[PDB]
């Protein structure tokens, strides 16, 4: 209803890498305390513990429209987008989306 209404992040997407990660909220939040990052949680060679990966966080022409780009070409493996959105009146929403790549 209010808060996050639509996104195209990569909700359990498998196969080709997700193009970008879009987050859209009914509410005009983002009081200078929102952001998002990407971590890889399976990658070849290692299968070592989940670790921070290279993403760039942007927004559209609205502060309430978050747009996260991967900065490296996402290769075969599994990743987690962690996003954290905050409002003026506090009300943190902190959340995550996992996806896979081949």
């Amino acid at each position: 209803h209010p808060k996050l209404v639509s996104s195209t992040p990569a909700e359990g997407s498998e196969g080709a890498a997700p193009a970008k990660i879009e987050l859209h909220f009914s509410e005009n939040l983002v009081t200078q305390f929102s952001g998002a990052k990407l971590v890889m949680t399976a990658m070849p060679g290692m299968e070592h513990s989940p670790m921070a990966v290279k993403a760039a966080v942007s927004g559209g022409g609205d502060p309430k429209t978050m747009v996260i780009t991967p900065a490296s070409p996402l290769t075969a493996g599994t990743y987690k987008v962690d996003w954290r959105a905050v409002s003026s009146d506090t009300h943190p929403i902190t959340g995550s989306v996992t996806f896979k790549v081949k």
